[PDB]
């Protein structure tokens, strides 16, 4: 890690080993949940202004060595030219994103623009990586269970589209499609009122989450609906 | 109708009769499918430059007396003031979309102007009347028949969105819903294979059908099926 | 370990006993498999900048007494004179890497030579003390599981390459070595595929463990091959 001292200089020392261990044991494998560990790093890596070296032994540590080598190509590929275009070219993705030891002096503004560079497209590597075949059948399955809030059932939603599409749901160009596959989904009730919402096309997708909310948090307790029933006194 | 005479002058002529009632029998009420008589409309509005007193004939043989109120109400909410904004200002409102005969004369530069504003409204009316109560089911039921090839599919699908939702299939902002949408109600076994499409996020829409009709094009012809069957010679 | 002080020189601590216990207890032993210690220990050289007793806190906390000898033989074995060549001059051996304490001072370029020396020698030394004898069987005994990626797949035929063979399964000469095998014990809907590939030559094992991925990604659901199976509809 590095810090600003008290003197206006960075200052280096090395992880605990405690924390490097504590952020493996509270999460779930990459493998399993790639989202997990991707924030935890991206936060490590502001934080703790890891040097290469650190963040070899972040990698070495959190990744398995099958899940680092699809970080590590990821990141290579996530490299650009100075005309902000991919590139393949040997020298360039070695000088951004080198394999090996590289002569990074943090001390110098040199040193401190390739640890910057080196930590953003190790996320990118992260991001990418953690995506999987896209399969839009997994987008479609994704169905509001009958006791699921409407924004825990959005997050789900999300989370499909991640893992399963190449779209962010986070996009504002994304947030259309995302809103019908979210009315679509919904459950039965909600899904019927949204669709006649006034000016449907103008509401975004916090809008459709507080209205689909208003319908779910109009629930109608089941005690409420058994009493009603009780009292029903229609017989037959 | 107005066109430019041989003396560089506007020349006007009544609408033949014969014209106007071809146009109404040879397609579908507005109610029936707006886009048939909203597109032959859009056709005349330019080949013919009608004046006021033309659109009224236009409107008033094409389309019935409620649907006729539905598109001019609809012309007069797409008014914009100055500021590029809706207005429900009277004296704007109606200056830009009169509901009685304005005094616009096509020899002048003002007339002119006014008519070239009136027609567009027209037709923003039209397109904004053609348009129902939202209803994603019935874009999610649009699904590829066993013998519809992928671009008939396609349209019919943008004919869902144009007609069920606010959102125009054809709107650049829209592309990837529309492409999700077609990759997961294509055919199952064509749907299987575009999502499995390496670079999936770079295909356009374009390409998607083309990628579909790769598939659709492998028909695996009945014959040619029943063929293979006969010389199987694998018995049980 | 050291580290460079906020006044520009280096600084000495102890190593915490709880990362040194860490270390060992999140980890299989030397002799279970070295490739886990190895990497931790060639991390930890970096990282924490170990003096010479450190490394034998290292050693003596993280490898058996049987498992540090070998080490410690192999890393003397490492020794290269001024010539590059092995050497096992005492002398020579003894200066480079000493079993007793030596007086190298970490204030002075003259120590900190020494000591890179001393750990990229006791690196050495782990790396090929790792090694068994060469057993080419074990090699040919990888073969891909049928569930299994074809870049897990390519990990554990790599393990075994550097387990029991002399041969580093990552040097550009041996590319052609590990793709045959690869090619030869993938599984074999993969492995004939792979054979059939277009400037076969041409292929790096990135590109071949790509093209494999496009075949198990083809894997073609057990659910999906069911559906079809029903849909048969051809009896006997």
């Amino acid at each position: 890690p590095l810090r600003m001292g008290g003197n206006g200089q960075l200052q280096y020392w090395p992880f605990s080993s405690s924390d490097l261990y504590n952020w493996k044991n509270n999460n779930p494998s990459f493998s399993e949940d790639p989202g997990k560990l991707t924030a935890l790093i991206e936060s490590v890596l502001t934080t703790h202004q890891p040097t290469w070296d650190d963040c070899q032994q972040l990698l070495g540590t959190l990744l398995t060595g099958e899940e680092k080598q699809r970080v590590l190509l990821e990141a290579r590929k996530a490299v650009r030219g100075n005309d902000g275009r991919p590139t393949q070219l040997p020298n360039e993705v070695d000088a951004a994103f080198p394999l090996e030891r590289p002569d990074w002096d943090y001390t110098t503004q040199r040193g401190r623009n390739h640890l910057v560079l080196y930590r953003q497209l190790l996320l990118a590597g992260m991001q990418n990586a953690g995506r999987s075949p896209t399969n839009l059948a997994k987008v479609k399955g994704i169905t509001q269970g009958p006791n699921e809030s409407p924004s825990a059932f959005l997050e789900r939603l999300k989370e499909a589209y991640r893992r399963y599409t190449p779209y962010d749901p986070e996009d504002p160009g994304q947030e259309t499609n995302v809103s019908m596959s979210f009315i679509w989904q919904s459950a039965p009730d909600i899904g019927r009122k949204l669709e006649r919402l006034e000016d449907l096309k103008s509401k975004t997708l916090g809008d459709l989450v507080r209205e689909a909310e208003k319908i779910f948090n109009k629930r109608e307790t089941p005690e409420e609906r058994e009493e009603r029933i009780r009292r029903e006194t229609e017989e037959k």
